[PDB]
DNA sequence: GCGCACCGAAAGGTGCGTATTGTCT
């Protein structure tokens, strides 16, 4: 699954707490990743310190801080969250029964889609009142690896986040033009499905397809998955509740279906977790092989 | 965005809207 967030400045608080969720992961959780990062000399794994510049379009080295066009009567962008998130058996495979190439094959994932993605980085010029779009292929891009759901399910997932940044071919540092990336969302998330798949075949798994060209691995079946989905059936018991077919409710009665089912929640020892989702797996007689 | 009005300083740049699957910031 891939889905994208446009990031403003009320989001600088969570964006930069995407290192939260990761402390106490069990598994190069921070990267950098992209030639824009390259160009600005970022590398391996995200300063916290730099991520807060730039997603306060502070690019530090002389030059000034970018955006001051930016209206007042409008919202400041920070950045572009892109998600990507593992379908559940591959969370399960890789988390609960604990099998470290699942990790590689949903990064490599993860970064060969934001190629594609960084192939797609556009900005503005305007000369003599003439507005040109130039793609640029060049995005800043910090990489936040993640294990757990909000319920604390295993959940593999990876926040992309996109810095508002790209360097144009006059070597001019300037916002993104989002367009492309953004209405590629979906053609996005089949790419880092493709790749995925691609990559768990060569560690030897077998595949089930679905409806939707989402597939999970073969040997975990549906029941199973719903015993390690509490968000998706907290979500299903909201919409029952208002009496609502999930088949055609309209984009504010979703976004209240997963904002407000939300239960609020603590950390937890991250050991005694893991325990727990074996004996979970148990239960729910998954075999893992 | 479907070229605009308002940003700061460049006969220039920005957000705006964009999206829409499930595993469910
Ligand atoms: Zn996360």
């Amino acid at each position: 699954m891939l889905s994208h967030m446009v990031l403003t400045r009320q989001d600088i608080g969570r964006a930069a707490s995407y290192y939260e969720d990761g402390a106490d992961d069990y598994y190069d959780a921070s990267e950098w990743q992209g030639k824009g990062a390259e160009e600005l000399g970022l590398s391996g794994e995200v300063d916290s310190k730099r991520f807060r510049e730039l997603l306060a379009g502070n690019i530090g080295e002389g030059h000034r801080i970018m955006r001051s066009a930016t209206r007042q009567d409008s919202k400041e962008r920070i950045g572009l969250d892109l998600t990507f998130s593992a379908p559940k058996s591959v969370s399960l495979q890789a988390l609960v029964a604990g099998d470290a190439e699942i990790i590689k094959a949903h990064d490599r994932a993860v970064a060969r889609t934001l190629e594609q993605a960084e192939a797609r980085a556009q900005a503005r010029q305007k000369i003599q009142g003439k507005t040109r779009i130039e793609t640029t292929g060049n995005l800043v891009i910090g990489k936040f690896r993640h294990e757990t759901s909000r319920e604390r399910d295993p959940q593999l997932h990876t926040h992309a986040v996109i810095l508002n940044m790209t360097k144009r071919s006059d070597g001019q540092w300037r916002a993104l033009k989002n367009d492309e990336i953004v209405k590629a969302t979906r053609y996005l998330g089949a790419v880092y499905n493709a790749e995925l798949a691609h990559e768990l075949q060569k560690l030897g798994y077998q595949l089930r397809y679905g409806k939707d060209g989402n597939f999970d691995l073969a040997h975990i079946d549906r029941q199973q998955i719903e015993g390690f989905s509490k968000r998706t059936e907290q979500i299903a018991e909201w919409y029952a509740a208002r009496g609502l077919d999930p088949n055609s409710v309209s984009l504010e009665q979703k976004q209240a279906a997963k904002v407000l089912s939300r239960a609020k929640k603590t950390s937890v020892d991250r050991e005694a977790l893991r325990a727990e989702w074996q004996a979970t797996a148990k239960e729910l007689g998954i075999d893992f092989s």
